[PDB]
DNA sequence: ATATCGCACGTCTATTATCCTCAGCGCAATCAGCTGTGACTACCT
């Protein structure tokens, strides 16, 4: 079970968590603004993030 | 002997499913910075 920080609901499976190991129940997914979803071309010019930051840093 | 049916010879029209120019993401062309080699030119105390 995963505790939602959001709502402190538990949740044995969830889009969030299994798509970004987010411990987050879909109830509490706020993908419209919150969760919203960028590509990755976007996030690099926006945040100046290189492939290695978003692939190799733990 | 003269109109009339079978055969042929085409021709107009169509009851009906094709080829062009705009989009993210990753590998490659591009560039600033730095340095190495050689001789040159000069400048201060
Ligand atoms: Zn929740």
């Amino acid at each position: 079970y995963v505790i939602c920080e959001e709502c402190g609901k538990e949740f044995m499976d969830s889009y969030l968590m299994n798509h970004f190991d987010l411990p987050t129940c879909d109830n509490c997914r706020d993908a419209d603004d919150k969760h919203k979803l960028i590509t990755k071309t976007e996030a690099k010019q926006e945040y100046l993030l290189k492939d290695c930051d978003l692939e190799k840093r733990e």
